Parts: C-alpha cells; structure tokens; sequence
C-alpha cells in the first residue's frame, strides 16, 4: 500500500474549500465536501491496516477493533450525507437567487488541480464518482470565461449551470453512499448477513439426525469472512452429540460461517431454553424473550 | 408517550431554514441544523418504539432490529457533528469578511417562536442545548434592533456578534455530540459493556471448580440491559460440568449479563479450541485466531 495521499488530499481539500469560499462555487464546495469524506475514508482504511497485522483481543474489545471499518464507513456516509444535505439546500436557494463566479481562473485552476488528483489515484464508486464531481467545476468555469459577464449586468442562465449541475453531483453522491448505509448499518445492527441463506441452512440444521430441538441461532457479521453463529440445541440425553457437532459444523462450514458456538441442553415444554438466567425475573433482560 | 412534535418540530425546522437564509443569520442555521438533528431523535425514538412492543425475530435478523437505536444515534452524532462542521466553515469566514443582519424582526419573530417550542419540550442533553442555541438567536436580533445599523454604514463590532456566538454553540452541540458518538461506537464495535467488570469476571470465571479453561470469552452489548457473552469452556471428561455450568451462569448474572452462551469442550496443546471449522484453512477466517 501506499499512504502518500493524505499529504495531497488534505492539503487540497483546504484549497477547494478556499477557493470554493473566495470563488463562489457550490460544485467546488461540493467537491471538497467530497474530498474530505474522501480523506476520511483514507483514514478509515489506514486504521483498518493496522488493526489488521496487529490484532489487540484485549479486556474491553472482545472482538478486537476490527469492526472500525464497518463503524467508520457507516460514519463516512452519513457525513457525506450531511454535508450533501447543506450542499443541497444552498443549490435551491442559488436557483432562486442567482449569484455569479468572482474568479473563473481561480475556479479553473483548483478545478483541474483536483481533477489530476483523482487521475493520480486509481489509476497508479465513490472513487470513480469523485472525479466527476471535479468535471463540472471545469466546465463551469470554461462556461465564464468563453463567455464572461461584466460585473455590471445581471445574471443570465450561466448563474444557473453551477447550482444545476451540483444538484445533479449531489444525487450521483448520494446515489452511491446510500448503498452504503443500508449495507453497513445491516452489519451493525447485527442482521444476518446478505450472503448466508438463513432458509436452506435453517432446513438443514434440523435435518441433523440426533438433533431434537433448535433455538437461540443468532448469526451476525463483524467483518467480512468474520460470521458469529451463536446456537443452542437441544438433544437427547441417551445419545452423545460428537456426530451431531460435526455435522451441524460442517453444514455451517459449507455456508461460509467458521465461529460457530453450539451450547448442547440435554432432553411443548422440551422446546424451550433449558439455561435462561438463573431468575425467572431475567425474561425481561432475555434476548429473543421467552 | 406524545409524538405530536414533528408536526411542530418539522415545521419549524423549516422556518428557521428559511429565516436563517433569508434573515442572513448563522445562528439561525445553526439552530435550525440543531432541530433537524432533534427531529431525526424523535423519529428514531419513534421508531424504537415500535420495534419495542411488537418483536419481530425474523430470518434476516436474528437479534431482532432493537439495535436501531443504537444505530439511529450514531448516524444522528454523526450528521449533526457534520452540520456543525458547515456551520463552523460558514462562522469563520463571516468573522473575516462580516455580515449584518436583513430582517432582525423575522429573526427575532422565529427566533422566539422556536424558543417557544424547547420549552414545550422538556417541560411537559442536547434539548437541554437546544434551548441555548435559540438564546444566541433572540440575543443577536435585540443587538441589531435596540442598536440598528443603516444599509449605508460598514459593519460595526455587531456584525462580529453573530459568528461569534455560534462558534461557541458549535463548541457546546459538539461537548455533547462528541461523548455520543464514543458511548454508541463502542457498543457497534463489539466491545466489552462498560458498566460489566472484566477483571473481576474473568478473576471468578477461572476459580468455578471443574473448570480447567476458559477461551472465546466474548461479551457485547446489544442494548441497554441486554448483554450477550459467548464463552468456549474445557472440563475434565470424567466429571460432569452441570454444576459448574450453574455456578458460570450465577457468576454471570452478578455482572448483569443474562445471555449466557457456553460451549463445554472436552479435555499447551489441552489450551486451545478443541472445535474451530471443520479445516484447518478456516483459521485465516477464525476470529479470535488460531
Ligand atoms: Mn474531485
Ligand atoms: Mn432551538
């Protein structure tokens, strides 16, 4: 990997945001909105590479902080989101009160000078959706300056492409953020996850012959590969369970789930949990109540 | 319960929206950022209401969907720390280049009316912050209005007032946003419940007799009083573990955790997980790895 970008993304961020302030641009500010979440991301990624390579499994992460990628991708969207939202909101009140670009030039020149940063990135969706976002500051800037407007007359329909055009940058951002946080907050919400079929693997479990009762079967994902299939199984108290366990860990085997923990309650009333808490008063702080 | 805010809350969202760019008021938008954030609280409280009351279980979520208020208050931290963020950007650059105020009455009209609503809150943190935030607005209006400043005259130290003051609100909405989004993080991280004690657990887990060894011990907070522990656990094959399996669950209910999950493992190489997947390959897949 390589890390040389935040000194290049960071510092350019500013500049858009600057220029985007001292230029009036919304699709400037609105690509720096998107170089910062961009920036962020880096970040993320960064941190997820050295809790990789470097596991913790310490007394209050049980888990470690492999999770950080899950939580700081969810935290990423949601912040480009709401940067968006204002983004938005000050491209309907520029379509109503039209304003102009004050330095076209200064627009052009970080317009490109970030437009090259995104062609010195994947080359050597979010990614792929950055540099269109610098486009139309380009092309807004090519549209003042091929056609000026002298200070002294009124806003004509070129006061009208910068806001448009960013409106349209904003619903291709969120068009792409909001696939991610409807599949990372499905992770943190600790849903099953979209690759595991709960149907044919729950048909299978209670294929399993010496199996007797199924219940309490949580499977969830902390990251990807990384799925926690917590199960109690009840089973008769003449037979063992050694061939049941090797079964019901192959069939979670062949499904992509490897932590698998099998709590076996020995055997209408031999199809409940034989181990809730120790007081009949827990129901109520019981997961999946009885 | 009352949910007969949003259709006030919503709907003076709006108005500071539009008073806040119309009046030309920073203050105005900051609070108007602090209702939408207070509206997206009362939604998900909404809607934390209904997954309460009325489980679901489903085959996509296990756990049920009660992490949703979890969820819902980070991606509110989350989106309100990014709004602050816009409302600080917008706060510097107006304490270099200031503005003055259009419409101090439709700013002091709204201004009130808005205070008005945080005190048919509470009365019948960040609501008790919220209150503050629309001072800053009515303090701000009665500076320009008991002091006024003619279109034709620079801006005076008024203009510095504004800004002034919403940095320092942006400081006191981010002292509680920020201690929200390390409080819900974690519980979204898979980590230890802070109120559980994980020395003292972990001290009395290994001196159940019977017990030889004790691995996979994870313990994570679904939600407030939910509290689930995974735990893998060796004994001697020749000595039963009903006891000690009663004893782990009492241990373990002294802590407040009532979602007890053991795997009994038969019994350095006596140390590890007598059941990891079915190959050997699975341990680049393991959590907690081999
Ligand atoms: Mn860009
Ligand atoms: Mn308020």
């Amino acid at each position: 990997r390589l890390l040389f970008m935040l000194v290049l993304t960071v510092a350019f961020f500013v500049a858009e945001l600057v220029s985007g302030y001292l230029g009036n641009s919304i699709a400037l500010l609105s690509d720096s909105f998107n170089m910062l979440s961009d920036l962020i991301s880096l970040c993320v990624g960064l941190s997820a590479g050295y809790i990789a390579r470097r596991p913790t499994r310490g007394f209050s992460a049980t888990y470690g902080y492999a999770r950080a990628e899950v939580v700081g991708a969810l935290s990423n969207a949601v912040f480009l989101t709401a940067l968006c939202f204002t983004i938005f909101v000050e491209a309907v009140l520029r379509l109503a009160r039209p304003e102009r670009i004050d330095d076209p030039e200064l627009v052009l020149i970080v317009g490109v000078l970030g437009l090259l940063v995104n062609v010195v990135g994947l080359l050597i969706l979010h990614v792929m959706g950055d540099a269109l976002g610098s486009v139309v500051v380009v092309i807004t800037a090519i549209i003042f300056y091929v056609l000026p407007l002298k200070s002294e007359d009124p806003c004509n329909w070129q006061c009208y492409i910068d806001p448009s055009l960013t409106v349209l940058m904003v619903i291709i951002i969120l068009s792409s953020a909001f696939p991610l946080i409807k599949e990372t907050a499905a992770i943190l919400l600790q849903m099953v996850p979209k690759g595991v079929n709960m149907e044919e693997l729950m048909s299978k479990l209670s294929a399993v012959p010496g199996i007797s009762s199924v219940h309490e079967v949580h499977i969830w994902e902390l990251v990807s590969g990384k799925i926690i299939a917590t199960l109690h199984i009840k089973y008769p108290k003449d037979r063992g369970y050694q061939d049941a366990s090797t079964k019901i860990r192959e069939i979670f085997h062949h499904a992509g789930i490897h932590n698998v923990t099998i709590q076996f309650e020995n055997v209408d009333l031999l199809l409940l949990c034989n181990s809730p808490c120790i007081s009949k008063g827990c129901a109520k702080q019981l997961c999946c109540p009885p």
